[PDB]
């Protein structure tokens, strides 16, 4: 209810999941086996995307189906998307972007919103409103482990949500900042994998993304 | 007149175009000259900017003399601007950035207007009120190819007309991408040329940047 | 009082500063041995960051007992903040980036306001409002030197301030440049030297900083 309690909210629920998978259903059939190969490898926080038709229907089966799982719904371009995927079950929501109208939705929205931004001005037009937990969009181009570091200084007291570039390869660089919570990619959700229902093949590169993070 | 009917017009010019050259007019007598020297290259597709005084005097003459031509002005930074250019005669309006004004300007104008923009953010708020055709700009900088790629996940609907930076050594990396219309630039119309006249130079570069097109 | 007024108004400061310094006062008794240190290797406009409770106590300290430097205030994230720093004494407001309400509290301020900004649409935006007079941050993963060429092509009537990874190794590259006012930094307020009171280190390095600049 409160901006302070979403941004603890939001907080913990980035913690508790590390890494962010961005999820896009192409069939129906691909919900579930989907689902019980990343939770397996130890991804229990996913983010459903609205770039497909499929979006709601997924959030909503994943709501009413693996409820042990913590799902939000992602791409949420306007209010009206917004007050979707709110209905459909979503436990929290991911943007893109910002813009003045989807801020404000989330202030009266009962689930929290993780707004994602790319320029210390963005940073601050969600900052007035109360924002204080970001995603960084894309991550790589906007600056990555160095940009989060330079809004380090002048914003000491938010905490960023990397995706887009994040792989093996930088992964722990991005864990290592005081002031990221987790980071997202679709790394470990190939798309061969999920058309040949490759699912061990999901699972086994799940596992081994949060066995990456265990040191600093 | 409908927002979806802009969005195809726009399409429509940016496809025919393939290469939008951002013109500087210094001189009146530059006008006719440097637009025959583009034209007989293959470039029949103009952006007069509004960075000189000449700005509109040159979309006058352009659409009374040379009407085979399509011509459109650029550079405009306020809603008197772009009221000027349409009465002006330009076909369609470029601009550097948006704000708030010009994207309402667009939607009441009858002319299309694409408009420039740098960041997921600043997608959202013209894809807000219907806008579906972007100008990447500055293009290298804001994360040129993989940029385009980035945003093409979440906005998948969109194509872009990058610009700045591009040239004879990149062109066709972007040109590849299925979501470019096309790019922009002023790799053919060096300064130095038009001062002195040399309109065959132009006119070899033109030719050049069009042949470069054709496989991918 | 008048836009005009503030824009030669911080044009001024900005070009008699050259190098301004971005202070963060973590102890009270820091705020003169500091300012004295920098004051002598030739560095007279101090920028004080309210990124601590030190920041408007120092202000005031620098206004009363310094009153020979130029003190501004910086990291003013909204109207209040703005507000505060005004009655404290400050010569003029720097932010690390824009929304519309700080770009309208400046237009109201008897002290001009230096933006803080990283693409051309923030750049408009204040633009419209009447600001001429821009710092660029984080100056470095914005695009540095190539950034601030590609803006002057479409804005050839703005001056800019670069921050963030500026350093002697690029700050005469920054300075080569026409439509750069100063660069901003923290290269020569080493926090170590400021702790262990090592006023001998940061004056030298002020007084190296300043010479850097003297040929183009």
């Amino acid at each position: 209810l409160s901006m302070a309690d979403k941004a603890a909210r939001i907080d913990a629920i980035c913690e508790k999941a590390r890494i962010l998978p961005v999820i896009t259903i192409a069939r129906e059939e691909d919900i579930l086996p989907l689902a019980d190969a990343l939770a397996a490898g130890g991804i229990r926080t996913l983010e459903v995307t609205l770039r497909s038709q499929h979006g709601l229907k997924a959030i909503q089966v994943l709501r009413e189906q693996r409820p042990e799982l913590c799902v939000g719904a992602g791409t949420v371009l306007d209010r009206s998307m917004f007050a979707a995927v709110e209905a459909a079950g979503a436990q929290f929501v991911v943007t893109p972007g910002i813009t003045e109208d989807i801020l404000e939705a989330g202030v009266d929205s009962e689930i929290p919103l993780l707004p994602g931004i790319s320029t210390p001005s963005e940073i601050m037009m969600g900052y007035a409103l109360g924002y204080r937990r970001f995603k960084l969009f894309p991550a790589e181009i906007s600056g990555g482990v160095a940009a989060i570091k330079a809004f380090g200084g002048p914003f000491g007291d938010i905490r960023f949500c990397p995706t887009g570039g994040v792989n093996p390869a930088n992964v722990r660089n991005y864990m290592a900042l005081p002031n990221v919570m987790c980071v997202g990619t679709t790394w470990m959700l190939d798309s061969s994998w999920i058309k040949n229902g490759d699912w061990a093949r999901i699972e086994a590169c799940s596992a081994e993304a949060i066995a990456l993070l265990d040191a600093n």
